[PDB]
This record gives C-alpha cells, sequence and structure tokens, in this order.
C-alpha cells in the first residue's frame, strides 16, 4: 500500500542504448515485487537519469535535479568527478550516495552519507599480494591502465616494504595494440610473472597482443586485478598452456544467482552482441551485479524504517532530509547475501572490505574456480589438502 | 569567496554564486575534490579557471578553460629522475603521505624498468607521530636516500 | 618440416597457435611454395622462425 522512488543517474553518448547498468538497473527495481516478499505493501518505483562522460557539473543539475521531487537515495554515476560531487550533494543534503565503482576517496574528507558497494582493492590488493606470495614469485610485473591504477594497487607496489618482491611497472598507452611496444620489451625484459591492471575492454585487447605477441605460454603468467576474468572469450588460450588467474565475486556457486543471471541473461542480450570484443555475452558483469545488490541491499534497509517520505529537497536551500541520519546508518547495518556473496559495510568507513573472493585460474577445459579467499582466512586453494594422512 | 576545505556541493555553490555577477577568471580551491567541480563548471560555462595546486589530472576531461601555473608533476617527477641518475643512486626510498604522491611521482616509480634502481614505498599514516616507526623501520631497513 | 597443401596450413598453424607453439623456439619449415599464400599477419610478431 505504498509507492517509493529512487533516483538513478547514468551515461551514454547523446542516446541509447541506455547505459547497460541501466539498463540492467530497472530490472533489479521490478525483479523485487516478483519476489514478492520483498517490501510486500511497500511497491517501489524509481527516476533516472542520464548524464556526460568526463563531468559532473550536468551530474550537479541532474542531481538537483532528482532533489527537485527529492527521490529516496541516488544510486551513482561511473566517473570520480562525477560521482564525488552526487557524494557531497546527497551528503549535503542528507540524502544517502550510493556507489558500485571504486574511486579514491580523499583520505582528508569528512564524508558519511555515501557507500560503496564496490570491494575495496585495500582488500583485493592483499589477495593479490596474498596470492602472489603464494605462487613464490620473487619478481613480477605490474601493468596498469591509467595513474589512478597505481592508487587502486599501493598495497601491492608497498610488497618490498616487507617482501622481497623486486617488481616494475609499466603503463599501457592509449591503443591495445599500443600494447606491441611494452610487450615486446617484457618478452626482452623476460618478465614471466604480469599482474594486469585495466577494465576488461583492455584485457582482451591486451591478450589479443600476448597472443599475437607470443606470450602465450606455460611460461607467462597472467593476473588480472579485475573479476570479469571470466566475461572474457576463454577458448582462444586455452590450451596453449598458459597459467592465468583472477578473482571472482558473482558468487555464480549458487542457483538462485546461476538463475538470476540466467533469468537475466534471458533478458540482458536484447541488445546485439559484439563479437570481436572476445566477451561472453550473456555473461551479467560484475559491474552491474552490484548495481542489482545494491537495490537489494538498499531497499532492504528500507524493510526497517516505516517513517521515510520522499520529500521536494531544493539546491537552492541548506535543509538537510529529514531522516538521512536515521536512515544512513540503518544501510551500514545491511548484511545482505545476494549475488557477490556476503555484504557487510565496514561500519568505520562505510565501505564493502568483507566479501569472499574465489580464486577462479585457466584450466584447458575452462575458467575454474580453485581456490577461495577473503579478508579474515586468507587463502583456501583446493590444492591445500592435495595430501591427507 | 571563503568556504570550508573538502566540500564540493558548497563549493559549487560559489561558483555559479559568483557568476550570478559574473566573473572573468575564478581563481579555484586548492584542493581537488572542490577544484575539479569548479573546473566542471568553467569551461561547461565557457569561462576561463585559473588554478595553483596540482590536482588529481584526469585522463581527458574534456575541459579547456583552466591553466595552472604549477609546474607538472611529470616534469617535476622527471626533474628528480634527473637528479637521482644524477647522484648516481641505486637504493631510493619514496615516502609519501597521501595515495596522490603515487601520481605525483609515477614518472619515478616507472623509471626502475628502465634505469637500475630499487624503490621501496613507504606511507606516513593518519598522525604525524606514526613516523616514529616508519623510521624505525627506514632505520630497521638501513635507507640513505630518501 | 610439414607436408601438407597450405589448406592444411593454415589449419595446421591457427593450432600451433591455440597450441601455444608460435614462440622463437619452433622453427616450422614448409614442403610447399604457397606459404605465401597464407596471411602473414596473424604470427609475424610472435618472433616463430
Amino acid at each position: 500500500t505504498h509507492v517509493l522512488r529512487f533516483g538513478g543517474i547514468f551515461e551514454y553518448v547523446e542516446s541509447g542504448p541506455m547505459g547497460a547498468e541501466e539498463l540492467a538497473f530497472r530490472f533489479a527495481v521490478n525483479t523485487i515485487n516478483r519476489n514478492r516478499t520483498l517490501l510486500p505493501n511497500t511497491t517501489l518505483t524509481y527516476d533516472t537519469q542520464k548524464i556526460n562522460l568526463y563531468d559532473s557539473f550536468e551530474a550537479s543539475k541532474k542531481a538537483c535535479d532528482q532533489l527537485s521531487l527529492g527521490v529516496a537515495a541516488i544510486f551513482g554515476p561511473s566517473h570520480s568527478s562525477s560521482a564525488n560531487a552526487v557524494q557531497s550533494i546527497c551528503n549535503a543534503l542528507g540524502v544517502p550516495h550510493i556507489q558500485t565503482r571504486w574511486k579514491h576517496q580523499v583520505s582528508d574528507n569528512k564524508d558519511s552519507f555515501y557507500v560503496s558497494l564496490y570491494p575495496d582493492f585495500s582488500s583485493l590488493s592483499r589477495a593479490i599480494l596474498d596470492l602472489v606470495q603464494f605462487f613464490k614469485w620473487k619478481t613480477v610485473t605490474v601493468v596498469y591502465d591509467d595513474s589512478t591504477g597505481l592508487i587502486r594497487l599501493q598495497e601491492l607496489i608497498k610488497a618490498p616494504s616487507r617482501y622481497n618482491l623486486r617488481l616494475k611497472i609499466r603503463q599501457l598507452p592509449a591503443d591495445t595494440k599500443d600494447a606491441k611496444p611494452l610487450l615486446k620489451e617484457m618478452k626482452r625484459g623476460k618478465e614471466f610473472h604480469v599482474i594486469f591492471d585495466c577494465s576488461h575492454e583492455m584485457a582482451a585487447g591486451i591478450l589479443k597482443q600476448a597472443l599475437a605477441m607470443g606470450m602465450m605460454t606455460e611460461y607467462y603468467h597472467y593476473i588480472f586485478t579485475t573479476l570479469d576474468l571470466f566475461a572474457l572469450d576463454v577458448e582462444p588460450y586455452r590450451y596453449s598452456g598458459v597459467n592465468m588467474t583472477g578473482f571472482r565475486i558473482l558468487n555464480t556457486e549458487n542457483t538462485q544467482v546461476s538463475s538470476i543471471i540466467e533469468k537475466w541473461s534471458m533478458e540482458r542480450l536484447q541488445a546485439p552482441p559484439k563479437p570481436d570484443s572476445g566477451l561472453l555475452d550473456g555473461f551479467m558483469t560484475t559491474d552491474a551485479a552490484l548495481m542489482y545488490d545494491a537495490v537489494h541491499v538498499v531497499s532492504v534497509a528500507v524493510q526497517q524504517f516505516p517513517q521515510m517520505t520522499v520529500s521536494s529537497l531544493q539546491c537552492n536551500r541548506h535543509k538537510p532530509w529529514r531522516f538521512g541520519t536515521r536512515f544512513m546508518s540503518l544501510i551500514k547495518e545491511a548484511h545482505w547475501e545476494g549475488l557477490t556473496g556476503r555484504i557487510t559495510f565496514n561500519k568505520t568507513n562505510g565501505l564493502r572490505t568483507d566479501f569472499d573472493l574465489d580464486v577462479i585460474s585457466l584450466k584447458e577445459e575452462g575458467l575454474e574456480k580453485i581456490g577461495t579467499w577473503d579478508p579474515a582466512s586468507g587463502l583456501n586453494m583446493t590444492e591445500s589438502q592435495k595430501g591427507k594422512p
């Protein structure tokens, strides 16, 4: 017996197809009340917008726009620039802001009313470092994408602080085949342990090079910063014998997960795919899984709080919203168990710094879960118990 | 206009608010969480903008109405790299406090892939006092080019 | 050293690629002359002789 609206900001270039997460977002809207259990007497609606690449001023508008009505809580943009203002704004007006990307929060900022389902790297980069520290490498190359890659990995760069991993860092140029100058050195420096950092969009790009650069052998052992490792196309590679390694958080070990994905894959590709890119079009990418779970994680908090009503909140004013402080800290206890496994924000900072990474690797058959990681227990490698008394 | 450090929304107002009078070249906030916000406006409103600090430079923000008299870190980072290799040093230790110090110094961090060096990297924690252990380690570690 | 009409060469080569045998190590020699007719590009960087 109730309707409720969220906000929404997304990106595009002047038109559709809509932001594939937005397209996949409105889904998590609908799927709520078809698991009717979920917020039964409180039907959820929403509002969205679409904003610029490399901008927040427009996103400031669409922020203030979605604040004209006011919205119960905003799910936010892609760029940091776009999502840092949306952070402050909501957090200068009580509104909860939500995040699914990573972006380096300046550690001199006062803010509260934002959270980021994105699993932070101070764990990821710890996990990398564990994994590395297991394969007993005494060397590694860290290929990243752009400057901010560093700040993403600084746990790793600081492994020589304690550990004999004399590593080197190499940055990809603009294009994919802008790799060849780089890789050529690697093969000439003979750097047979490679950790990347780039959205998989460069992975397939960088990989087809590592193939055409004759670096797909048993020798090289590529490790990927990202999770969407699975989204790529195994097949061209799985025979060469290469060792490859990456993590996984879209916990496909659950039928429901493997159904919802499928139920989403039942609907996802109503847009035409892209063949050459090397992605398994039909595998719901992580970046969307969060924008999905968020909806649940977020709206489950609403399933604690009766008094909430969206309100017209103008940027002309200063007036913070009513129940933000009452509603915001509801979030930081939302221990939702969805696609990305356990979900529980580090209440100190409000970041998802606890989760289960299941390390996948490349056996000739495909991508095999071979070990499970968490912040707490380190690495359970299925290989660990390959001999018993 | 005087405002609080690290609040964009707050910082966003004065940008347009000044423009309610119109200004020629705003001289922006010196801390990127705000600086870009202003920058997000200046070329978005045709207005040129003048900046002093380095800021969390982004790859391809399509503004062009912003400059700064400040020397780009690349030149700086290259400049140290001139200096160190000049001093023939090998086992350097870079020491910062904030993550952005990396981007401040990547032109240097990348170099060992080209110039035979070694460089640990260490970070000053939240409090200033917290360096006493750092120095202690940097004492434990015998680092004589910092 | 192979022996097959190039029709198998491209076939056998795309394998030698997907079988991780396109390195500086292996040195493939072809019985046939139509070696040129194949498509160099996928290979010329791997360093193979």
